[PDB]
């Protein structure tokens, strides 16, 4: 029996999504259930972008499977440059500034070869030329070695159809691409398995295939790229278990509970919610919301997408020369992140030892440096850019701020409640009241009430034997996120939705 | 050492120059000399077409070559539609008036489906469609069962690319096309890739792959031939067989240009070892026309074989004249039509048996019912055997304004029946001593024509001799004959190039 937790690829920055897999995956080894991340898109990057997460034997790719490449790793170093040259008889002639080179045979042009390193030891694709110069075919390499795919060009460099290979060099799928809205749009894709020929009209349909392939009674599926993988789970049969995750709010309009479109990225899932045993959510508040939403139609269950480590580090080593407020939050304008600087500048003057931190990166960070200056408050308010090591910076801090108008559950905020700092956020939906519980680690605030925000903020600045009660609350909250209990919580949950299903 | 025998491909119907093909390869395996054929086309029916004349291992095709499909025989039987259904669960609808399909997986069309039989125990090609119903692939089949090219298409059903495959289904050749030429060539061979412009090229690349030092070639297909060789090295010994007239004009021999298949050839002499042509007299125009740059041979391109039918059976009842001739505007077989009409006042039971087809079959027939000749002239048409034919035939016609060298009359001579001939360039003097096998006639004087014909008819006796002469003219080129003629020219040419 095998649990797979199915999404699309993993990135060079991991997304919350993949995050949220991997931690899953994790989760499921330490508590001894078999568990697998799935994944759908052609990356032939893939087992790059993985080597630092998971191993070979933890995942398997569509393409990988079909291709016989699961569970493939690197091969031995192979010197492209020799094998032209020494075997070949070609000529290699570099291009400046480039990783890549032009290959001849005399005075005929054959190639463009580009390598992904400056040692020149992963070829990355091999670009053929006709006796005209037409650019014909791209070879695209495997980081592991092997020629993945070979694309065949028209016209104006416009994809007509690709051929996917295994590593010994048989050709496994087909696809076949007509253009819409200047974009290449799969038509057809035959696929050799099983020695028979498989025919589809598109990516679901393969996936679907794929899907099927995998299954034995008693696996499980966890659908958590709904975008993706609900169109999928909806042309395969429901004796095929599936659970949808949600990682973000259901609805367009979070105002509008009842009556809000449903998410364009979920809205495959909910329009066949016969399909899924259950759904899971991020926070309790989500998981009251969506099941009223959906008339109870199947269980909604809130699990937390990550853990808490117990810090052993030092922990609210404070000072009274430096009160340093933190807001650990893209630079994008649903953080509101300019009404923390409205704060700071009212704050000053009642305390100027003040400091606010701000940790993220995004399209606001222009304004939010005027409003500093604008302000004064060069010597006050600091934008950090992104940290991805953050745990220094917790020590010291007194107190962190959510000024957010939307939110989603912040494993950034359950380590910084781990770390014993409190909170005051805007109450708002959702996460934040999954982690703040008010005067226990920290204060909810009505939503855009920065008059509120002040008086909160200054009353716990007044207040150390209150910053420190509710220090210690953080503590306390951030350990009922637990390791050990998000393991209960899934082992509980694959047992029921099993026994349910069979 | 290999002698090898360069064309392009076998027809459904042989052509002149396959023939002599596949009949010098029987004189070289006789003698005692390996020869096999080449063939450079694509043609996925090659083997049906070499079956009944040469087998596999007598032949290789540039394409079967690099496919790893040379010397493979035909696969054995296996059921297409058994697959289709009880394997693969597909519908099939039958298109009327076809051996042809439609597979569709439930409700969806997948393929167009054609076969040759209609037992569909042979698959000739598959049509695939996307999701709009675009024709985006052809698969077309070895007559031998294996798939062996995939062809993509583009915009209005365009060739874009091609992709050859061995019998296992392995990529062994990728062609890409403009607009639709060959542009690229990248072929698998010996553990790497190779890469070509044009067929010419590939052409070049498999003659070097088959050359092992001894080994001779012939170029006989030369419009394909001679560009080939003219991009492979001068240590690759080749002759050039020229199997027509060399110019476009036999009456300008020093000015007229070279047919446009024989260009290539002329314009590179230095080039080819020889130039072998079937007389003598062709021999004595080419040489003058080229200042003896090179030797030109003169080798016959067929033989007289064994008699095993009866011979000069004939009867007063009635006089048989004959002609073996394509029914073509250069035979002018109208003038044979024209000699009965006037022979049947002094010779009331006389036959002209035309064997042969062509353009001319209406005129010459509409001819015959404007003279009342239809119990005197009869166009008999094609046939394979003409043993029986000849044992009846008191002498042979040729009325023609051109020949080659002549395989019928050799046959004819060879069965006693002796001929008048107008005296025409090339074969007739080679095959003809007048007043010894028959008699050559001023080419168009019919009345000369008349006079000889009426003499040998007027003559049992002179038409006898005359029989006699050419069972001894046949004698002359016996199979033995050419064999020692190809054994001492193989022999001499590899000692002059080494």
């Amino acid at each position: 029996s095998m649990n797979y937790f199915v999404g699309n690829s993993l990135g060079v920055n991991l997304t919350g999504i993949e995050k949220a897999i991997i931690n899953r995956l994790n989760l499921f080894k330490e508590m001894g259930r078999p568990a697998q991340c799935v994944f759908l898109s052609w990356n032939r990057y893939l087992y790059r972008n993985a080597q630092n997460y998971i191993t070979s034997s933890d995942y398997i790719n569509m393409y990988d499977f079909f291709q016989e490449a699961t569970y493939l790793e690197r091969n031995e170093p192979f010197d492209w440059l020799s094998y032209w040259t020494d075997e070949c008889h070609y000529t290699l002639k570099h291009v400046e500034n480039s990783h890549d080179f032009r290959i001849y045979d005399q005075e005929r042009f054959l190639m463009y070869a580009h390598f992904q390193d400056p040692k020149y030891r992963i070829l990355d694709y091999v670009n053929h030329f006709d006796s005209q110069r037409r650019k014909v075919k791209r070879d695209f390499y495997d980081v592991r070695g092997f020629l993945s795919c070979s694309r065949i060009l028209v016209d104006k460099q416009q994809t007509l159809c690709e051929f996917f290979y295994n590593p010994e060099g048989d050709t496994k799928l087909e696809k076949y691409f007509s253009y819409k809205d200047g974009k290449p749009e799969v038509q057809k894709i035959i696929v050799y398995y099983a020695n028979k020929q498989y025919f589809f009209n598109n990516e679901t349909e393969l996936g679907a295939f794929f899907i099927k392939q995998l299954y034995q009674h008693g696996d499980l599926f966890f659908s958590d790229r709904n975008v993706y993988t609900a169109p999928i789970f909806n042309l395969t049969p429901e004796s095929i278990p599936v659970v949808a995750v949600l990682h973000s709010t259901h609805i367009k309009n979070i105002d509008a509970l009842d009556s809000s479109p449903f998410k364009n990225v979920y809205k495959a899932m909910f329009e066949n919610l016969s399909r899924y045993r259950a759904i899971i959510v991020s926070t309790e508040q989500q998981k009251l919301d969506v099941e009223k939403r959906i008339n109870h139609t199947i269980p909604v269950v809130n699990i937390p997408v990550g853990y808490s480590e117990t810090i052993d580090t030092p922990v609210q080593t404070l000072d009274q020369r430096s009160v340093k407020l933190i807001s650990v939050a893209r630079y994008s304008p649903e953080k509101q992140l300019h009404q923390q600087i409205e704060l700071i500048k009212r704050l000053v003057s009642y305390v100027p030892k003040i400091e606010l931190h701000m940790y993220g990166f995004g399209s606001e960070s222009k304004k939010l440096n005027e409003l500093i200056q604008k302000y004064g408050l060069e010597n006050h308010v600091y934008l950090r850019g992104f940290l991805s090591n953050l745990d220094q910076e917790y020590s010291d801090a007194y107190l962190s701020l959510i000024t957010s108008n939307m939110e989603g559950f912040s494993l950034a905020l359950l380590e910084s409640l781990a770390h014993g700092v409190p909170v005051i956020s805007y109450d708002i939906k959702y996460g934040p009241n999954e982690l703040i519980t008010s005067d226990f680690n920290g204060y909810l605030i009505t939503k855009n009430d920065e008059d509120a925000l002040f008086d909160k903020v200054k009353y716990v600045i007044d207040h150390p034997e209150v910053q420190q009660r509710l220090s210690k609350g953080s503590l306390a909250k951030a350990q009922q996120y637990s390791k050990a209990s998000l393991i209960k919580q899934w082992d509980q949950f694959v047992r029921l939705i099993l026994e349910h299903h069979h």
